[PDB]
């Protein structure tokens, strides 16, 4: 079974881009119920894949692609994350500062692009920068809902994500998505996405 | 072609509390319907510039827009007149035919409302839950659709009769996370004359 | 876990003539649902070290290989049995129970043929039409599925009782792109008797 | 209205990579009937456009863009293929040969990289090799049932698709689809995909 991990900074450590709030509720109620409703599924998965029911280990899919995948992106963003005051908004340094500049000319660049997609994504969902470890490259992408960034392609890596759900900003910002989408980039953890990036691993 | 506006509201802001907060119901009319409304329209400009210019490409490109737009666009048209005050009926039971069917295809209205809210409940990310109307067999039926699907595209021949947006922009203000209760709750304002007119007249 | 096998179909692979072909009973048994059932062993092989690995990614990644060959099984399995030759019941009304509720909900036999044959041909891709039974409310439903997705997935209380594969190798080298004339004549060996049993048993 | 492009060689010329049987229905029943359909779509779709009628002009977008995708993606399919007598098959010279090598190591590596996309496609769909105007580069992408390129990207130009529909390869090569992908790089047409490339219009 998965528990809800700690943030990495407290509840209010990222403001004033994303508030308190919105922290508190987005960490121990929406990403604790998808540890909780992963952990069932994966159970009735068990019984079910231990009995050879091939109907109910499909039927179970749904829910273990949404709750694996909300524990998987959540547990990934919030490591993503960091305040202005700890590196929080600082550039990525090294071989992803230059790899970022390699594929999308610059810094600005990729924000202009992520920020792009996150703001026309229809619904809920996450946008994605991401290593193809195959063919050597980053590539933004998004993914719906709590769908991970490898059901796009299973040699992608998660280097940066950002809910785009509703509540991860609509307390604070309401319907203007592109205001959360223009205030995100001053707490991300560059220096996380720049580790992951280094060993290809989350 | 035809230009859209964002229809009125058939009551004020503030008329579906306790069950949907007034902030809630200016918001989701004034930027989410109008953005959805506005959307549309542009995308139909293209469209009409697309079919026009021999443009198979950019015709079907505009298929995403044209279907998230104007689905926004039916969907919360719907949902406007498908909500009532409780003071005005909103709340209150169908009768005649409607109920008749309700009664005969869910066993009870509340069977239908049990058989809803699980639906909503379940909806993942953003969409809608629907009682329809399958005009072909004179059936209802409830689906969701994902974000702003509208029911037609589940069945050329279905027609929604109460829709339930479960998008969290329509709760998370007065909810939070907690859907299920907005779900409870919105059953007091839901307006079952507008389900049952559009049950006898099939559309 | 379990390992799945091929199951044996019920008559010869040229029983269903004129209908179906028995090269296509064969390819379609030997070749199509034997991969889904390979492939299935395989991904439960990987999702069950995944699962004991506590490795939540890798568990969502192999949720499409799950589906579409956990599916792929699971809904020939039942195709399989929902054939019969004409000689022994195939293309036979449904009597009892069924034969009622399908009358009830669809208002003839031919009424439920005409829709689920509209149904078929207007799938878009490679899919399944369904008579299904739904359970909650014990109440008869016609619907879709694409690729392989099994009827279950669109509601974890449906019970499929006929499938029509609806995939171009199901009737392609026998009425190649002429999919309506295929729906024609696959009623000539549905098999009411088994969807009777299921949806009395359910 | 659209009508049914004429092939630019005769239905045999790709042969033995893929028989005149299946370039002749392929051609005249499957594009002939994606053309037809669109065509009556647009009508439907012009009278709900001028009618102001939301709820038809949405309820159509599956057969437009089913059917108009089916057009594009088969419009440009004959054409990114040729008879290796005539070209077909000689990998691409001056920019977008450099291009392949940039992105994906050498032609080989593309060829193989499209090839594993194009067998591990679930159902109906579409490889492709395409043009990122946006971020200048290639890429490689699938799309299913007839969605075309663009639908992945608005700034995305396709340069070469394959077609793995089952109506594409099945009356040759039956259920081995690895096979047919296997021979279709014999009459790819890489002068046509470089045309496209450095005009970056189909
Ligand atoms: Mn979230
Ligand atoms: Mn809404
Ligand atoms: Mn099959
Ligand atoms: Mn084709």
């Amino acid at each position: 079974t998965f528990t809800l991990p700690d943030l990495p900074y407290d509840y209010g450590a990222l403001e004033p881009a994303i508030s308190g709030e919105i922290m508190q509720i987005h960490h121990q109620k929406h990403h604790q119920a998808y540890v909780t409703n992963y952990n069932n599924a994966l159970e009735q998965l068990d019984q079910a894949v231990n009995k050879g029911d091939a109907s109910t280990v499909v039927k179970l899919q749904s829910a273990i692609k949404f709750n694996g995948g909300g524990h998987v992106n959540h547990s990934i963003f919030w490591k993503n994350l960091a305040p202005s005051s700890e590196g929080g908004g600082e550039p990525p340094k090294g071989s992803l500062g230059s790899a970022i500049d390699a594929h999308f000319g610059s810094l600005e660049g990729l924000v202009k692009k992520m920020s792009a997609e996150g703001a026309a994504v229809q619904g809920s969902g996450w946008v994605w920068l991401g290593l193809d470890k195959e063919l050597k490259k980053l590539v933004v992408d998004t993914t719906a809902n709590q769908d991970p960034l490898v059901t796009k392609g299973g040699s992608l890596v998660p280097l940066v994500g950002i809910d785009v759900w509703e509540h991860a900003y609509y307390l604070q910002y309401k319907n203007v998505r592109p205001e959360y989408l223009k205030n995100v980039w001053k707490v991300i953890n560059w220096k996380y996405a720049s580790e992951v990036y280094e060993k290809e691993n989350n």
